[PDB]
């Protein structure tokens, strides 16, 4: 359907949103930073389409505690507008707060000690994060796409030598000094339903090799997560402000928002 008539500031070809810091990758992927994307149009397109946003978290054990604050701050900034489903995979099921969601926002609670078909038929998107963690700042469709990785704020301005890949050549998930594009964070990466299943099948694969092998990589899916982005190149990558930690990185000029962040 048509966007309705909408004023806002016009884009100025001569005048860059961002001159400090890389706004596009090679294979012409955006890199989501403040300033780049006008947010009114992202919402306009993605309510469109009724967008409906799944967020996965795994809280196991002691991890639950983290669940009220997880969930309280997703509330205030996570795709705030849109359709949100949150998946909650614990050990305790009975530990999980209760926590008031607004409307058009529901949460399952999936018990572990199979979701293929589930996640198909009930969200367009996933997004899978860690639950350690506060949203701080807006987290929202911008981000959305077919494939997306973050940029791990310790490595944004690191040489791709420095990169902690996996380098030994007897893993499924080796890379070699000469390549690499960046070095993605493995607690916040999603996609459409379809590739998240993808990666995360490949991912599998892989991990189950090296197991065979008697290897396990050394930052484990991360890792095999960084060499299934290499080969499979994302769609967006989004900026350190959507993965960050103020206790160990403050707050650089460069980020302009600290978006999702570390509980110290």
């Amino acid at each position: 359907v048509s966007l309705p008539r909408m004023v806002y500031p016009q884009p100025k070809v001569l005048t860059p949103c961002r001159k400090d810091v890389l706004v596009v990758t090679p294979w012409l992927a955006p890199i989501v930073w403040e300033g780049t994307f006008n947010i009114d149009i992202l919402n306009e397109q993605f309510r469109l389409q009724n967008t409906t946003i799944g967020l996965t978290v795994f809280a196991i054990k002691k991890y639950v505690a983290f669940l009220k604050l997880f969930l309280e701050t997703a509330e205030k900034h996570f795709m705030v507008g849109h359709r949100v489903h949150y998946y909650v995979f614990t050990d305790q099921p009975a530990a999980v707060p209760r926590v008031t969601l607004g409307t058009g926002r529901q949460l399952s609670v999936l018990e572990v000690g199979f979701c293929e078909r589930r996640f198909l038929s009930e969200v367009d998107y996933l997004v899978c994060v860690d639950v350690d963690m506060e949203f701080r700042d807006h987290v929202g469709v911008e981000i959305l796409t077919p494939l997306f990785g973050t940029l791990h704020p310790s490595f944004y301005g690191s040489s791709r030598e420095a990169f902690t890949y996996e380098r030994r050549p007897q893993s499924q998930a080796y890379i070699p000094k000469d390549e690499g594009d960046f070095y993605y964070m493995g607690a916040f990466f999603g996609g459409s339903v379809q590739e998240v299943q993808r990666l995360t099948r490949a991912c599998h694969q892989a991990m189950m090799v090296d197991q065979a092998n008697g290897i396990e990589a050394v930052w484990h899916a991360e890792s095999h997560l960084n060499k299934y982005l290499l080969r499979h190149k994302p769609t967006k990558v989004l900026s350190p402000e959507y993965l960050w930690d103020q206790q160990l990185l403050g707050w650089p000029a460069v980020l302009r928002k600290l978006r999702f962040t570390a509980v110290p």
